[PDB]
């Protein structure tokens, strides 16, 4: 049965509540970005409204199948009445697609769920800091304090340097990348643009990254695997045996890989910089675990919640455990304590 944390009090909406079938009074559906655990329940038979951005839009029409008729985009940054309501879709920092959401209430209360998102200091910019938030529905998967990581710009920044060198010693050594959903399409981009390759990829791979309105895709990207020196893989297949066995695919055409895994966070984090990161080698094989983030640090967070000022905070991720909700609340209080709101 749908929690209460998917429900948005006073008005009949839901927020990524697609696999309870039809809830008790919800006219309609939200979807703040197409990841599995968020649209889990979409399909072609699906016939009330879903409203979400225009990205979100091409991949529920073309990944899901779901009918023409029901998918209502909206562009961002943009006051839009849906059901007597005023709503505004904000840009999450999260992957391709991906949207907060303003709820303006008829009472007068409004409401931010942030879906997910990494939260920077340029939000504190947007239609945000027009007005006065009073529930804010957060993504706090990762708020607690161990959990540091550099920004995305070090992470790439270390990744091309990475691959430049490799391929510059060695321009019979293949690079390849994980993936699993959408997110974290600038890993892969910005080593092919280093390296002077396009990208190759599956056939449902290609179509994915064909639905996202990225500029000059067509440039970056293609099917051919044997033009591309650097590949996509799904990210299972990024193991000493896998890796391996697609060597042998591409036929005497390269004798070494390095790979990337773009994990999240990752316990060696508390102890090592991002320049001293080191590989897992086997033979002509090595892969890196670099920690890409789609979501926000733990200050990062605080920052942001800090500005924000927010009545009340509503988590959506760590909820399931007494130990992880009651260790939320504590950095909530120290947090309002800290800056007087
Ligand atoms: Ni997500």
């Amino acid at each position: 049965t749908c929690p209460f944390y998917k429900k948005i009090p006073g008005t009949g909406f839901t927020v990524d509540a697609f696999q309870y079938g039809v809830v008790e009074g919800c006219t309609a559906y939200f979807l703040t970005h197409f990841h599995s655990d968020h649209y889990a329940g979409l399909s072609k038979h699906f016939t009330f409204p879903v409203y979400c951005s225009e990205i979100t839009g091409n991949l529920l029409k073309n990944k899901l199948h779901v009918q023409e008729q029901y998918i209502h985009p909206l562009p961002l940054d943009t006051e839009c009445i849906v059901n007597g309501v005023k709503v505004v879709l904000l840009d999450a920092n999260h992957c391709p697609g991906a949207v907060m959401i303003l709820f303006y209430l008829p009472n007068g209360t409004v409401i931010l769920h942030t879906g997910d998102f990494r939260a920077d200091p340029s939000m504190e910019r947007s239609l945000l800091a027009d007005q006065k938030v009073h529930m804010l529905y957060l993504d706090t998967t990762y708020c607690s304090p161990e959990y540091t990581f550099p920004s995305q710009q070090e992470v790439i920044r270390f990744a091309i340097n990475t691959a430049f060198e490799a391929v510059t010693l060695n321009p019979h050594a293949l690079v390849v990348c994980g993936t699993y959903s959408i997110g974290k399409e600038k890993v892969f981009l910005a080593i092919a643009d280093v390296l002077g390759s396009k990208v190759g990829m599956s056939q449902e791979k290609y179509k994915t990254l064909q639905c996202l309105n990225i500029p000059e895709i067509n440039s970056l990207i293609t099917t051919d695997m044997c033009s591309s020196l650097v590949h996509l893989l799904p990210m299972m297949q990024i193991n000493f045996k896998g890796l391996q066995s697609h060597l042998k695919k591409c036929g005497g055409k390269y004798n070494q890989i390095l790979a990337f895994r773009p994990t999240g966070w990752t316990h060696s984090n508390k102890f090592t910089r991002i320049a001293d990161v080191i590989p897992q080698t086997k033979g002509n094989i090595s892969i890196y675990g670099i920690p890409y983030s789609e979501h926000s640090s733990y200050l990062e967070m605080k920052r942001f919640v800090q500005w924000l000022k927010p009545q009340k905070i509503i988590p959506t991720v760590n909820v399931g455990t007494w130990k992880s909700r009651s260790t939320m609340e504590k950095y909530f209080r120290e947090w309002k304590l800290e800056a007087g709101y």
